């Protein structure tokens, strides 16, 4: 048993003084000056915010990509995101071509088991036939899958056509999943890295050029239309664009369930980054989509505060300097990626709440509540109350701490934050009742973590069902 | 030679009392009370508009399509154009795939041979690889080709998808050509149409629900962007959609040469018309884009007014009942296309212009001087100065017409305006500085007409070099 005393309880929509009980790995009892049972620790959060953990949505703990494999694994990972106030992951299986799903899935399965807290996944379409709907159907009603992934981009790999995103959206429909896509345009990436490369531009500098704005916004574009055509909600993995947004945007206008993603590299930094003097520097911020001018992350911010932006995550997917300079003489083959699992949830205080954008309900709807919505597990996840699992952080918000990465817990020797200081940090967090980040210390155990089910059919479905029955066509008669 | 004296002389921006005088195909003077060279003939135009003649960029004479060749052949096509004060056409070299374009470009001469007035041609590029390349770069140079069309839907026949639109596009930079579009997301209409088949929706009513609004809009954008990534122009065909004209919108206000055509159909007509209890009435307005909602006719008025469509076209592509009936067990069959040549200027007149929609100006603009300055054909066409073509027509804003397919000159046994009046009417036609069009009176001969080059490098090609000069790729040097 575990007791929060004397803090400030902050969810989704209000704020209230309160204690906390959980055993058992869930919560007990919320309420002023609670009794505490016999033999119970109890933790002091006088002066600082109780909020559910963060989940993050988009992480690929040793995914294997672009020749190598990443260097954080599914342990270090998720103790790192503990570490930063983060308590849950989902992450994604992706199956290679023509390679069977629930074999992915099992090797994932297995990879995972080191987690240090709760995780889950999402199950990537990398290739269709009668086989992948066959297992798709089965992820779902027997490994507590509900969500599928989709790449636009990577064209010559895993990257998916519209046959194959309207096959498989078409399936998400029968199965009760959500489809989620990365929205950039294949065809125009590949058309754009071989001119570059030609021209002899080989370097960081090159990687934003080889996949402008106008490339995610006309993915995100297609994935919305093609989700409203099928009748499906969609999910917009890392929205780096204005134009992106504004597509999002004008779907949900017209109230179609559309859901959008960003992470905090998006919106703080800006693509100065890649024309650094220094490579491995430049390199080091090299992921896709890649950061952008200014105007965007102004354009990002908006679409959180209008709620047209609906979760943060990291896409947590680490390499090396070495692994990096593995394109020393090629920007196409610097694998794609950047760390954040730790840093998300302070990074986005700091500059979202001190600044106040953000008010601290919508920062905890944007860590964990809209995700655990959106993804159908709410109440259980992103959530305080009695019979939820115990998954919180405790929050100094006048603590301070300087993001570098000879000093995170991220296995990775390159922070895109390096250097900068934030006002508000996690002091505690507390992953199935047990505290396993406090003051300094990291208590993380290889394996405690459990892999969480997502049951299928998220009440948007039943809209969607009521709609979808208006809309029945009728012939006319003659 | 041929005297229009006595009338208000109407252009794309002003209206003023002069006569004009014709000769040797081209307009040799104007001023008001122009002395008359001896035998020349005269014309009264006292009380009427003496306008440019329209130019209708998008007719399909005697296409062979969807199983069967359009009952409207290039003679009678041209000359119902100049009943209708329409004295040019724009129509397309349609190569089936893997055929030359040069082999369908001679083949489509023969045929445009006969036509009674000026005509010139889109080439369409239906299949990809390195003699494709070759012969657009001789279209354009030898055969007064500048612009070059994409079907984005027909899948499994002339569709292109993003690797061929990006080749062609970028073919079309390199020659100084206008790349055009017909933007519906195929792979969509295709599933749709299978879709409503299997549920045995097989009627003229399943043709709309077979490529809903944001089929198009998909294609528009996707379109647009490709456009926008490769640096050249766009020219979007028969807009019907608020989804497609909003994208047009958005990137013309990103400072994007994006330029928008609409037919008369889509500005009148909505898509109760498929769901008439007689099946060849309904089977009439088959085409794609479909005829749509109510609200759709108001978002295109809406685009004219504002200056984001900027020409009017008729499609013309005549199908007969017995033709349209290959299609009376699945509407996929019936052969897409609606009559329109002859009607587009006094629709428009009596709709926009009577209504107080559109200046006289702007109706000017839309049908004639606009489509001449996109495909580099002003001012020798749609503009009244001397040196110009002699291609005009006299308009009496207070003539009436009723629409008929019992009555008007295109060949073909359907009119989706069957039985509308409106007021303002050509009252005369003058094509070549010849009167081919007086007052119910039809003079067009075979052979009449002249094949009408288009220069490559329209002058939006000057802006975009200069742009793609400041944004020239800079290395990093390390
Ligand atoms: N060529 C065409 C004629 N008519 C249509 O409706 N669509 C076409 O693509
Ligand atoms: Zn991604
Ligand atoms: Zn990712
Ligand atoms: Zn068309
Ligand atoms: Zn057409």
């Amino acid at each position: 048993s575990l007791l929060i005393r004397g803090a400030t309880v902050v969810t989704h929509e209000e704020s209230y003084r309160a204690d906390v009980l959980c055993a058992n790995g869930l919560i007990q009892a919320i309420g002023e000056n609670l009794e505490t049972p016999s033999g119970c620790d109890v933790l002091d959060g006088g002066g600082q915010y109780l909020m559910p953990g963060g989940i993050d949505p988009h992480t690929h703990m040793q995914l294997p990509f672009m020749g190598t494999v990443a260097s954080e694994d599914f342990f270090s990972g998720t103790a790192a995101g503990l570490a930063g106030g983060t308590t849950s992951i989902i992450d994604f299986v992706i199956p290679n071509p023509r390679q069977s799903l629930l074999e992915a899935f099992h090797t994932w399965r297995g990879w995972a088991q080191k987690s240090a807290a709760d995780y889950g996944f999402h199950v990537a379409i990398t290739w269709w036939s009668d086989e992948v709907a066959r297992e798709m159907g089965e992820l779902v009603a027997q490994h507590g899958v509900n969500s599928f992934k989709h790449f636009m981009a990577y064209k010559n790999a895993i990257m998916a056509a519209d046959d194959t995103l309207v096959a498989s959206f078409e399936r998400c429909l029968e199965l009760g999943a959500v489809p989620t896509v990365h929205a950039e345009n294949g065809e125009l990436v590949f058309h754009l890295q071989q001119k570059l490369l030609a021209q002899g531009l080989t370097g960081p500098e090159a990687h934003p050029l080889s996949r402008p704005p106008q490339v995610e916004g006309e993915a995100a574009s297609r994935a919305i239309r093609i989700a409203e055509t099928l009748g499906t909600p969609l999910y917009l993995v890392h929205i780096s664009s204005r134009e992106a947004l504004d597509e999002i945007a004008y779907a949900r206008a017209k109230g179609q369930p559309v859901y959008g993603e960003v992470l905090a590299g998006h919106l703080l930094l800006d693509d100065s980054v890649y024309r650094h003097p220094d490579w491995a520097t430049a390199a080091g911020y090299v992921m896709s989509p890649p950061f952008r001018p200014v105007e965007h992350q102004e354009a990002l911010w908006r679409g959180l505060q209008s709620g047209n932006l609906h979760t943060t995550a990291t896409d947590h997917c680490c390499f090396c300097a070495e692994q990096k300079a593995m394109g020393r003489d090629d920007f196409s083959k610097i694998p794609n990626g950047t760390a954040g699992i730790e840093d998300r949830m302070a990074l986005l205080w700091d500059a979202g709440v001190n600044s106040g954008r953000l008010s601290m309900h919508e920062f905890v709807a944007l860590t964990s509540t809209n995700t655990a919505k959106i993804f159908n597990l709410f109440p259980r996840k992103g959530a305080i109350r009695v019979g939820a699992d115990a998954d919180l952080v405790l929050w100094d918000p006048q603590g301070s701490r300087t993001l570098s990465a000879a000093t995170h817990h991220q296995r990775v020797d390159f922070n895109i934050f390096e250097g900068r200081t934030v006002r508000g940090i996690p002091s505690h967090t507390i992953s199935q009742g047990k505290l396993l980040w406090a003051a300094g210390d990291l208590r993380a155990e290889p394996g405690a973590g459990r892999y969480v089910e997502r049951p299928a059919y998220p009440s948007v479905y039943e809209v969607l069902g009521r709609r979808a029955e208006r809309q029945r066509p009728v012939a006319v008669e003659r």
